[PDB]
């Protein structure tokens, strides 16, 4: 059986080699051939073959620089606990990056037909910016957080094959596991597995009767055993239903919830990204979706659109009768425009399903976009950022109701700003929000390059009337940013510092406020010792300009904790004072992505979870939607009415 072992260690090793070397292309296989080579790691520099070949960013053709290669094979997360909210099968072999804070990192999507694909997924669970910055002595130094790397569920083993091979074609790669922190997650019971010592370092296989499959190669660790803490088993079973007042939205894909609306006659939307066949039959991969709901719990209609590449629903909103949504796509999905492989789009649905038109921005440049908003005169304004040094800037673009653009804007620094926000005045202006690396309105504070919340306010014609800024010297991070009816700005963000009070611990959820003229009113600031943040589209201001939250917590924020994050809401009034603070979920992973106001005084909250909520999982990530008491946060049955019982 030794020769066995050693036969195993060839046979991974050349799998590997053949697999990394035809699908990473030479820029990205030679930077990390580099850093291996640097570290004299032999071993995991020799699953590379492809030439030496020079790293460019300065290229008049985009495709050709760097960043715009790695962003085809990655998925960068962000300086928040993260879950994979951007995964999607749509390449043979994906680098999935959470950087800062504690990530539930997935990259397979269990529901989507793989069969006799090669799949490598190659997780980095930190692998933070600071690691790679020569600069010393940043607040965030020397810090890790507890990943999660997610290799199973309670349905199915992910990367299996099941066939007479040792099922190498499908694989993870973790590069940075730590077992005193983090986790691995697997379907099943410690009996269905054998660890391997190899070269690389560690091989998980499952084992049945019938043969072996790998499952998962550790990069660098060795003499584990599958009774450490550090693995988790998920078992065969699909876990006990919570929250059945919930409306449950969940294919045996990955499925999300990112944003919602409302129309005039009180109808409400969801809509987000699916690895299935959620809204109609999958295109492949990830998939845009939305589903109209009447104003008693009843769905009308489901959509789903796409290309054989990626795209989500980011935001969506109504004029009061139609509605427009807005996301990114790698592929095509205006047929008149060229495609860019990393590009914006804004579409319009009418009240019964059909897509009116849709319009994408194929250029090569990378632009992604998360957020949209519509006037009183029935414009529309989208929100992003796209990527002579290297760096995103933002921009906010203006549209008629026919999708005619009026005109985009563009801002920044010299370094990182990205957009978490957009929101009309009832005036002829808009706000949007975000993060910088930089000093945009003001200096920041930041020894290297943390980042701050930056807030600024466009006229009509698209100029700027002022620019602000406001942070600590750690991280900050905005989510999402809403007017209220007098046309003051509110933006919602985590912080890892004291930046409306003292920090809790870890990551603190704040509300900003600013009048129209850009005078700061007040910041307030709450949480838990644990991990609070607001999360995607987390804030809405109802008619009566009462301020609704929403996102995860690790924590007792609300009540107590159900089980790894749960979902929260909270409403404040105008005057940031707290009203209420509820907190709900599942012992699984859940996060709250959404919220929408409606009228005689009742909220929906909207989300995705690992967990059974509503109903019972259907696979892998499911979406829900709640229908929450806007006087209380009492959670009511989703299909309650006043006409049914
Ligand atoms: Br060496
Ligand atoms: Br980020
Ligand atoms: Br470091
Ligand atoms: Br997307
Ligand atoms: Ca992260
Ligand atoms: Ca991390
Ligand atoms: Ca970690
Ligand atoms: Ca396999
Ligand atoms: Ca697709
Ligand atoms: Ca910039
Ligand atoms: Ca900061
Ligand atoms: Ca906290
Ligand atoms: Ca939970
Ligand atoms: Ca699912
Ligand atoms: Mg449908
Ligand atoms: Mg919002
Ligand atoms: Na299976």
């Amino acid at each position: 059986t030794t020769k066995s072992l050693l036969s195993a260690d060839e046979k991974i090793t050349e799998s590997l080699r053949s697999t990394l070397s035809d699908v990473l292309p030479d820029q990205l296989q030679t930077y990390i051939r580099t850093v291996l080579q640097f570290s004299g790691r032999p071993e995991g520099a020799n699953l590379l073959t492809g030439p030496n070949t020079e790293i460019e960013f300065f290229s008049q053709d985009p495709n050709k620089n760097f960043p715009n290669i790695f962003a085809k094979y990655s998925n960068v997360l962000t300086v928040s606990s993260d879950p994979n909210f951007i995964t999607s099968e749509d390449e043979e072999v994906k680098i999935i990056w959470g950087r800062h804070g504690s990530d539930s990192l997935i990259g397979f999507d269990p529901g989507a037909d793989l069969v006799g694909k090669r799949r490598i997924d190659i997780f980095l669970g930190d692998f933070i910016d600071e690691q790679f910055n020569p600069i010393p002595g940043a607040l965030n130094a020397g810090k890790s957080w507890s990943d999660r790397f997610i290799l199973g569920d309670w349905q199915k083993p992910y990367y299996f094959e099941d066939d007479e091979t040792l099922g190498l074609n499908q694989s993870a790669m973790i590069l940075d596991f730590n077992p005193n922190e983090d986790v691995i997650q697997l379907h099943g019971d410690r009996q269905d597995y054998e660890l391997v010592n190899i070269s690389l370092g560690t091989a998980i296989f499952w084992r049945e009767k019938k043969g072996y499959d790998l499952i998962g190669v550790l990069g660098g660790v060795s003499d584990l055993s599958l009774k450490g803490d550090y693995f988790e088993f998920k078992g065969n079973t699909a876990p006990k239903t919570v929250l059945k007042t919930a409306e449950h939205i969940g294919t045996a894909a990955n499925d999300y919830i990112f944003s919602s609306t409302v129309d005039a006659k009180g109808n409400f939307y969801v809509g987000g990204g699916t690895g299935g066949s959620l809204g109609g039959r999958n295109i492949g991969a990830r998939d845009a979706w939305l589903a109209k709901y009447d104003s008693n719990g009843n769905q009308r209609w489901s959509r789903q659109f796409g290309s054989t590449g990626t795209e989500s629903l980011w935001g969506m909103a109504s004029d009061g009768s139609n509605i427009y949504v807005a996301g990114n796509t790698t592929g095509q999905l205006e047929n008149n425009t060229v495609k860019g492989g990393n590009d914006a789009y804004l579409a319009k649905y009418d009240s019964d399903g059909n897509q009116v038109w849709i319009k994408q921005n194929g250029t090569y440049t990378l632009e992604e976009s998360y957020k949209i908003t519509v006037d009183s005169s029935g414009n529309i304004y989208t929100a992003g950022h796209t990527f002579e040094l290297p760096s995103t800037d933002g921009y906010v673009a203006k549209f008629d109701s026919n999708g005619n653009q009026l005109w985009v804007a563009q801002f920044g620094t010299i370094t990182l700003d990205d957009n978490w926000g957009v929101a009309a005045d009832n005036n002829g202006n808009v706000f949007a929000g975000g993060n910088t690396k930089g000093s945009f309105g003001a200096k920041n504070t930041g020894t290297a390059g943390e980042y701050d919340a930056w807030l600024v306010k466009l006229n009509k014609d698209g100029q700027t009337d002022w620019v602000r800024q406001f942070g600590t010297p750690n991280y900050d991070f905005m989510w999402d940013i809403e007017t209220d009816s007098l046309g003051d700005i509110y933006a919602t963000g985590w912080t890892l510092g004291d930046l409306g009070g003292k920090n809790a611990g870890s990551y603190d959820v704040w509300l900003a406020k600013y009048n129209t003229n850009g005078n700061q009113l007040w910041i307030k600031q709450f949480g838990t010792s644990e991990d609070d943040a607001p999360f995607l589209d987390g804030i809405d201001i109802d008619a009566n300009d009462n301020i609704f939250l929403t996102g995860n917590t690790n924590g007792n924020l609300g009540g107590a904790n159900a089980g790894s994050y749960d979902a929260w809401a909270a409403k404040f009034d105008k005057d940031g004072n707290q009203l209420w603070l509820k907190q709900f979920g599942t012992p699984d992973y859940d996060t709250a992505t959404t919220v929408t106001a409606v009228n005689f005084g009742k909220l929906y909250v909207s989300g995705i979870t690992e967990g059974s909520l509503g109903t019972t999982n259907a696979g892998s990530y499911d979406s829900w939607a709640l229908k929450l008491d806007a006087d209380n946060g009492e959670i009511q049955d989703f299909n309650s009415s006043t006409n049914t019982f």
